[PDB]
């Protein structure tokens, strides 16, 4: 549940920048569906 036990260091969400975070932890959190 909680404490990470070290691993990513990040868990998996740690915004540095706008055009990083959107990239290396966004990953396109949302799923396919092209209407």
């Amino acid at each position: 549940e909680h404490k990470h036990s070290d691993e990513s260091t990040s868990e998996s969400f740690e915004s540095i920048a706008d055009n990083n975070d959107d990239s290396y932890f966004q990953r396109k959190p949302k799923l396919t569906e092209a209407p």
